[PDB]
C-alpha cells in the first residue's frame, strides 16, 4: 500500500530512434557518440536496449506489476534531441512530444509524462515548452545537461528558462555525457557513462547555474536532479562558505540568497542510481523529506532492488511515504 | 582536553614564494594562475596572504594556542611546486623539504610536517621521495591533483608511487586549480577554485586512479583526501554499482576489489573546508570512524570555527578523540 511513483524512466520512441541510428555513423566528436553507438549503432555492444526503452505495456508494465509499483514517470531517453541540428531536433521534440502524451494517455493511472525540446533553438524551444504545459498538458519537462556543449548559465538559454518558470512545469535536468569543455578526462575506464561522467557534467551545470544567479532572475523555476542530486547535497557546506570568496575576489555575481538557500528552495533530487540508505538519510537530512524523491532509472536499473531499497529504508512511514510518491505527486502534479 | 591535530595548514618558505612571484608574470596558461597572480603577483588582489601561509610561530602558533589546538600538519601550499620545470620544481622540492624539516624540529610537540616532490620528473621525484622519509624523516607527502596536465593513472608516474609505496608514507592529494582537460568549465563565477573546480579536479584524479587499478598494482598506498573526501565518500554506491558496465562496456580493466573496497582499504579523508555534523557523520558510517581526520585548512580557513566544529561534533567521545587527532597520530606516525 505505499504508494510507488519512480521518477526517472527512461523510453523512446521510432521516429528518435531511426534519427539516431543516422546519428551512429556520423563522425560527431560528442562523447555520448560512445552510448550512441552502443545503443543504437549498427554493430551494437547492448544491443536489447532499444527494445526494452522502446517497450511501455509488456515488460515494463509487468515488472511494475510484480513489484507492486503504481507508477513510471516517463522522459524521452539522453540524449533526447539535443545531438541533433536544430530543424531537426525542433521537428523530433514536437513528434516525441505527441508521443509520450498518447502513451500517458493510454493508461493515465500507470503513467506520467515528462516533455523535452531541442534548445539548439530557443525560441522554438520556448514555443514547444508552452505547448507542452498548455496543449498537452504533461507533468513536467526533462532536458539532459548540456546543449551544444553550452551550461544552462548562458544568456543564450534565457528564453527558455522564462518559459519554463511561466509554465510552472519542473525540469528535470538529467545527465549526458560530459560536454566539449570536460570530456578530455572522460575518455578511459568508461568514465564517459554514469560511473562518473554523467555526474560531474550534470552537477557543474546546476552550480553554474546556480552561481550565476539564473534563480535570482527566474525564482519560481523548479529544478529536478536524479542520482541523489548528482552529489551537490554533499557540498552545500562549503558551496556556501567559498561563496564570499567567489564574489569578493572571483568576479562572481551578488546573489540574493546562499548557494544552498537556492538548493534547497528552487531544486528536488531523486535517487536514481544511489541506492544507499545512508546518503538517503544525509539527503532528507540537509534537504528536507519534502525534498527528496524515489526512482527506478528503469531500464539502466532494475526494478526490485529500487523498490526494495525504499520499501525497507529506515525512515518514518509517513516520510518514506513522501519519498515514495507524495513529493513527485506535488512537484510533477500527479493525480 | 581533546587532542586537535589539524591535518591540511598549509605553509610556504621564502624560496618558493620568491619562484611564484616571478612564475606570476609569465603566459602559462593554467588556470591555477588566477590563484598565483591574487597571491604571489605584482599587484595581489589578496596580499596578506603570502604572510599568512610563511608565518609558523608568530600568529599561526598563537592561534593554536587560544583555540586549544595541539598540532599543525605542514604542508607547502598549493600548488606546490608543480607548475615549474622540471629543474627548477626539482631544485626547490628539495629546499622546501629541507626547511618543512627544519620547521618541524624546531617545535616538534606543535609541529608534523609532509614533504613534497616534483613528479615533472618521476625518477627525481622518486629519489627526493625516498630523502624525505629516510633522511628528512617527515610525516607523509602532500601532492596537489595533477602535474603537466596529467593524472596519477599515467604509467608514466609509476615511479613515484612504486617509492611512495616502499617509503610507507601517506599522500595526501590536495587540490589545485582544474587542468587543461577540464578548465573550460571553470573560468566563470570564480569556479577555478574551492567552491567547485577544486573538488572536481581533485576527486576525478583520484577516481581515475581508482578505476585504472593503481590500487592492485600497489596495493599498500595510503592516499588521503581533504574536504570531506572530495565527496567520493557520496558516490561509493553508484561507482561500485556501475562497475560492471565500466568492465563490459567501457574497456575498463578487471579489479580485484570494488571501487569503494579500495576507497575504504587505500584511503582515508579529512574534514577541511567541511564543517558540517552531516556529512561528518554519514563519512563515519559509511568509511568507518577509523578513515576520517579533523582539518582545519589554514590559513584558507580560520581556526576557531573549525575547531569548535570538532569539539561540537554530535558523536561519542572516543570518535571525537579518532577524528580529532587519533587517525592522523597513526596515518602520519606522530608520538
Ligand atoms: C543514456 O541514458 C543513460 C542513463 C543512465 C543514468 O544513470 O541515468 C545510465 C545509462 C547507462 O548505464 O549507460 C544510460
Ligand atoms: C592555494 O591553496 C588553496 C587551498 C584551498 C583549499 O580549499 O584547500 C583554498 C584556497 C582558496 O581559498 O583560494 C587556496
Ligand atoms: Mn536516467
Ligand atoms: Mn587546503
Amino acid at each position: 500500500s505505499l504508494r510507488l511513483i519512480a521518477t526517472e524512466e527512461a523510453v523512446t520512441f521510432q521516429p528518435v530512434v531511426d534519427a539516431l541510428r543516422a546519428h551512429s555513423r556520423t563522425d560527431d566528436a560528442s562523447l555520448d557518440m560512445i552510448l550512441v553507438r552502443d545503443v543504437y549503432g549498427d554493430e551494437p555492444a547492448r544491443p536489447a536496449m532499444i527494445g526494452r526503452l522502446s517497450d511501455v505495456t509488456g515488460e515494463r508494465l509487468a515488472e511494475m506489476d510484480s513489484n507492486g509499483v503504481d507508477m513510471h514517470l516517463l522522459s524521452l531517453t539522453a540524449p533526447g534531441v539535443q545531438m541533433f541540428d536544430a530543424e531537426t531536433g525542433t521537428r523530433l521534440a514536437r513528434i516525441a512530444n505527441d508521443l509520450m502524451a498518447q502513451t500517458v494517455a493510454a493508461n493515465p493511472t500507470r503513467f506520467a509524462g515528462l516533455g523535452t525540446f531541442a534548445p539548439q533553438d530557443p525560441a522554438s524551444a520556448a514555443r514547444e515548452i508552452e505547448r507542452v504545459a498548455t496543449q498537452l498538458r504533461l507533468n513536467g519537462l526533462v532536458i539532459n545537461s548540456h546543449t551544444n556543449d553550452l551550461y544552462y548559465d548562458d544568456p543564450f538559454f534565457h528564453p527558455v528558462f522564462e518559459a519554463i518558470e511561466a509554465s510552472g512545469l519542473a525540469l528535470y535536468i538529467h545527465p549526458r555525457a560530459p560536454s566539449k569543455q570536460i570530456d578530455r578526462a572522460f575518455r578511459d575506464y568508461g568514465m564517459n557513462s554514469a560511473i562518473w561522467g554523467y555526474g560531474i557534467e550534470t552537477s557543474t551545470n546546476a552550480v553554474r547555474m546556480i552561481l550565476s544567479g539564473l534563480f535570482d532572475r527566474f525564482p519560481r523555476l523548479k529544478i529536478v536532479l536524479g542520482h541523489m542530486g548528482e552529489a551537490i547535497p554533499f557540498w552545500l557546506w562549503r558551496l556556501d562558505y567559498m561563496h564570499g570568496n567567489a564574489t569578493t575576489f572571483g568576479g562572481a555575481p551578488k546573489l540574493k540568497l546562499k548557494p544552498s538557500e537556492y538548493f534547497r528552495r528552487n531544486f528536488a533530487i531523486t535517487t536514481s542510481g544511489v541506492e544507499s540508505h545512508a546518503a538517503l538519510r544525509y539527503s532528507i537530512e540537509v534537504l528536507g523529506p519534502e525534498n527528496v524523491m524515489w526512482a527506478i532509472d528503469y531500464p539502466y536499473q532494475p526494478m526490485a532492488p529500487a523498490v526494495q531499497f525504499i520499501r525497507t529504508a529506515p525512515i518514518p512511514e509517513d516520510v518514506k511515504a513522501m519519498v515514495a510518491g507524495g513529493n513527485a505527486a506535488r512537484i510533477f502534479r500527479i493525480t
